[PDB]
């Protein structure tokens, strides 16, 4: 019978702790500008004349990159096509692990779409430079290579970003 608890125990004191003022802002900052010079004078090299040299029909179309010679041959093969009545056809190029690339011209109206399987590489540079210099030479015949497509396996490059030069005079 009865109770009795008695409690006593209860904090009673006020909390305080804060301090915190600084900045900083210092060191670092500009950089050295690099120098530069230009200057050369280009090695000048009078061209020695001499008689032309003996030459033939090249084996395909395997030449240097860069070649006028290259480019003229590959404009020779679409004219034979052409000539022919054919349109598709395979070729040994280089690099020689293509072994046969396979070019499928199409014709339509009087427009021709070249169209031509292979990988992307160096050979592309002339070859698609070729391209606007084939035009001429099939223009000759009557026919106007308009269209011209060139894809390893697949044409797909659904991508187009440019937004940029503004300005004025």
């Amino acid at each position: 019978h009865m109770a009795s608890d008695d409690r006593a125990t209860g904090p009673a004191l006020t909390p305080l702790v804060v301090a915190a003022a600084a900045t900083s802002a210092k060191v670092e900052v500009d950089s050295p500008p690099a120098p530069v010079t230009h200057g050369a004078a280009m090695p000048t090299l009078s061209s020695a004349t001499a008689q032309p040299l003996p030459v033939a029909s090249a084996p395909v179309l395997s030449a240097p990159l860069g070649s006028h010679e290259w480019q003229q041959t590959f404009s020779q093969q679409v004219m034979l096509f052409t000539r022919q009545g054919q349109q598709s056809a395979q070729l040994r190029l280089h690099p020689e692990e293509l072994g046969q690339v396979h070019i499928s011209l199409k014709l339509d109206d009087n427009q021709a779409q070249l169209q031509m399987v292979s990988p992307h590489s160096h050979v592309r540079a002339a070859l698609e430079a070729a391209l606007p210099m084939l035009r001429t030479q099939l223009a000759e015949s009557g026919i106007q290579l308009g269209q011209s497509s060139i894809s390893s396996e697949s044409f797909a490059g659904q991508q187009q970003s440019s937004s940029q030069q503004q300005s004025s005079r």
